[PDB]
């Protein structure tokens, strides 16, 4: 017998057509998992070819193939054989039985000792861009990321193989991590991921009741909640943050109820791996580590909006004290820059003060960029550059250079721009600033590039035409051109120029082109204004205020304030289970039906 | 530009459309003053753009029944 | 029995103002069975013109709890009309 | 712009490189040039379809 005939008869499914196969394997003493029965390209065996060709869930020739392998005395079992090509490495017949969505062949395959912890580590299975399907490199993870729940409940509970819930793949991802990894923010993908997440949580509550599956960290070092926040998956992260369970699954929930009294209701959200008191919090991961564009929506959710608002209300005095320190620094800066050569003593004291302030700001921004090694570092690089220019200006003053005065006043002007950073404290100006940057930055920069190119083109043309008498340099001609923009441009019929009509036509054409350019930018900004959603701007403003809150908690480089923990240690049940729970009050006038357990009998204020 | 009054008046004249910017030769620091005036013209232009599309965004997100009701309240008082 | 605690007075945060009275609490929680029983039982009258420490009757206290929500407004309108019709027959003289 | 860049300039005319690959789509064998498009669908767990190839492969 030969491998080609075996593949043909195993694709057809007829078990009678392989009659002398065990006889040939005994007389030749060659095992079925050799290179003479696996394909040369991908290394798949005849069992994989059998389980590919399924007839309504069952293949007739898949049980004798396992039988005559047991009669063949194979040291390495036929079912455990995996592919060898680097594209598809690690793929076994169990993965094919799960992928074809057939519980019958899954049961029929695990009865014969299929090792359920088989890592599918091929290039098709790793997470990257294009022609990939990452599911967690494991049969239980593949059964969870394909919405089976019958293969899942069978692999978890069968006498032959355990298929434990705390198994990891080469990235350290468990099955919960791998359900986070596949999560899109689609309507149906999110429902799939939420269903499998809650189902496997409830099943791990009874298979391995001791361990918490939410606390396992992968090789990068994240719990599944931090991996949901880091990868920018909003809906599974929201569902994990506010999780309520009624019944014996109560210690698996995250959102408890403390007391109800008519419509008034107090809820308790546990700040485990969320509050910024610990190192790798969820707030810090959304702010400084997540790069997905919907990271501003993640600070808007229910347990996080109230938490960041409470932190902001506690820190707003420190925020405005920092604003007042910078404003006093800029006032002494502009007074020192005005008076320039009791008077000389105060002027030297003011120079010393602005040099010390520049050193202070320089060290602060250097510590900031040392820790965090656009729109997040937009003002941080500005503060850094302004402090750098100020200390360089004072150094060039001490070197008696004449060019110290341009660098000083520039450091003045830039300072009065950096004060715009303190607009995010108030809602209207902060939201408007965010909206302004997103609407106008790209359009204005492109328009400026166009205007400068057209300006210098018409300046060279205007110089070339005005050279021969019947605009001298490009500097003065471009200045006379640019004066048409500010409204002080002078166009007149010149008689001392030979080429005088064409220069008039050039100025008129430039006036028309600049008018169409300003019209272009006007209706581009107008079109961006119409197609604009204010909830997006409100969310980005909340993200800006949240990053400000997170950086104000660290304290300055000289004194590091100890982080005061939020919430209170509350007994949420008997695992006793003592968690730190942030308290959120609410009023609901449609919830008169009261099917709930409450942690506390009597209502109490904060 | 001698006092802050006359210099701020020469600056504010860029807003009304009668501002004068020119390359001065009697000033030592003459390129940086030209760059300062150009940067102020650009910053004032972005400021006017900011206020224009802020009022435009408020115009789009505006309900005329609310304004009619507030007018009825004014007429009622 | 006047429930005059700090949790029951009207202010900002951790409060539930309902009118400091059992009939007002039964009206501001959408029962109408406790209301019809307290109003009409042989043991205790539980009159409709009782006031609390703010002088609020049960109609005042239904006005006080009224949000402009879709369901709160329906609740308040139902209890307002129901207690008006029932005061038309329990104390028919007073308005 | 794409269609005019393929012709090449007036001095040198570049030979047009064909897209897709000659694939056996069935037995009419029926060999066509088929452009390959990948997609992900999380609502199509029911699998009532014939597929041309058993094993997935990259481009
Ligand atoms: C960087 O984006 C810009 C923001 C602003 C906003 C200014 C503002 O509202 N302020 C500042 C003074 C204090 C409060 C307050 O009300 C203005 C801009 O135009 C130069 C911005 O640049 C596009």
């Amino acid at each position: 017998f030969d491998r080609d005939r075996l593949f043909s008869v195993v694709s057809r499914g007829v078990p009678e057509e392989l009659t002398g196969l065990l006889e040939y394997l005994r007389w030749n003493s060659k095992y079925l998992t050799d290179s003479a029965y696996t394909e040369g390209s991908t290394g798949k065996t005849c069992l994989m070819k059998a389980v590919l060709n399924l007839q309504d869930g069952v293949n007739a020739c898949i049980m004798p193939l396992l039988q005559i392998d047991k009669d063949s005395g194979n040291p390495k079992l036929l079912v455990n054989a995996q592919c060898t090509d680097e594209f598809y490495q690690g793929h076994s017949a169990l993965h094919i039985a799960i992928e074809k969505r057939s519980l019958q062949c899954v049961k029929l395959l695990v009865e014969n000792g299929a090792d359920v912890h088989l890592r599918a580590c091929g290039r098709f299975f790793q997470k990257h861009q294009g022609t990939c399907f990452y599911f967690g490199e494991l049969p239980l993870s593949l059964a969870a990321c394909t919405k089976q729940w019958d293969v899942v409940t069978y692999l978890l509970e069968n006498p032959h193989q355990p298929a434990s819930l705390e198994a990891t793949d080469s990235l350290g991802n468990t099955v919960l991590h791998a359900l986070v990894m596949i999560a899109d923010n689609s309507p149906e993908n999110s429902a799939l991921v939420i269903h499998m997440y809650d189902g496997l949580l409830q099943m791990g509550a009874r298979l391995c009741p001791t361990v918490q599956l939410e606390e396992i960290s992968n090789h990068q070092g994240l719990t599944p909640l931090k991996l949901a926040a880091k990868e920018g998956k909003i809906e599974i992260f929201r569902h994990i943050l506010q999780r309520e369970f009624s019944g014996p699954y109560q210690p698996l929930s995250r959102k408890f109820t403390e007391w109800c009294y008519g419509p008034v209701r107090v809820s308790l959200y546990d700040l485990s791996s969320v509050d910024s008191w610990e190192k790798n919090s969820v707030l810090e991961i959304i702010a400084f580590h997540c790069k997905s564009p919907n990271r501003h929506r993640m600070v808007v959710l229910e347990p996080l909006n109230k938490l960041l608002q409470e932190k902001w209300d506690r820190l707003v005095s420190r925020f405005f004290f920092n604003f007042a320190c910078y404003l006093v620094y800029m006032f002494i800066f502009t007074v020192v820059a005005y008076h320039q050569p009791f008077g000389e003593s105060m002027l030297l004291l003011g120079h010393i003060l602005i040099l010390l302030g520049g050193i202070y700001l320089l060290l602060g921004q250097l510590w900031y960029f040392w820790r965090r090694r656009f729109m997040d570092s937009y003002f941080e690089i500005l503060f850094l550059l302004q402090a750098l220019l100020t200390v360089l200006s004072q150094v060039l003053r001490f070197m008696e250079t004449e060019w110290y005065l341009p660098l000083l006043v520039l450091s003045l002007v830039l300072g009065w721009l950096n004060l715009l950073y303190y607009t995010r404290g108030f809602q209207h100006t902060g939201i408007y600033s965010v909206m302004i940057q997103k609407v106008i930055l790209r359009d204005l920069l492109r328009f400026l590039l166009v205007y400068l190119v057209f300006l210098f083109g018409f300046a060279v043309a205007l110089v070339s035409l005005s050279r021969e008498a019947r605009y001298r340099s490009i500097l003065d001609a471009s200045l006379e051109l640019f004066k048409f923009t500010i409204g002080m441009g002078e166009l007149a019929f010149q008689e001392q120029l030979r080429f005088r009509g064409v220069v008039l036509l050039l100025l008129l054409a430039y006036v028309l082109l600049t008018y169409v350019l300003l019209l272009n930018m006007l209706i581009a900004l107008m079109s961006e204004t119409v197609n604009h959603v204010a909830d997006n701007s409100w969310s980005i403003w909340k993200l800006q205020k949240a990053i400000s809150v997170l950086e104000m908690e660290n304290g300055y480089w000289w004194c590091r304030r100890k982080k005061h923990r939020e919430g209170r240690l509350l007994k949420v049940g008997t695992r006793p289970d003592e968690r730190w729970c942030f308290r959120v009050e609410e009023v609901n006038w449609a919830a008169w039906e009261k099917t709930l357990p409450t942690l506390s009998e009597d209502p109490s204020g904060p």
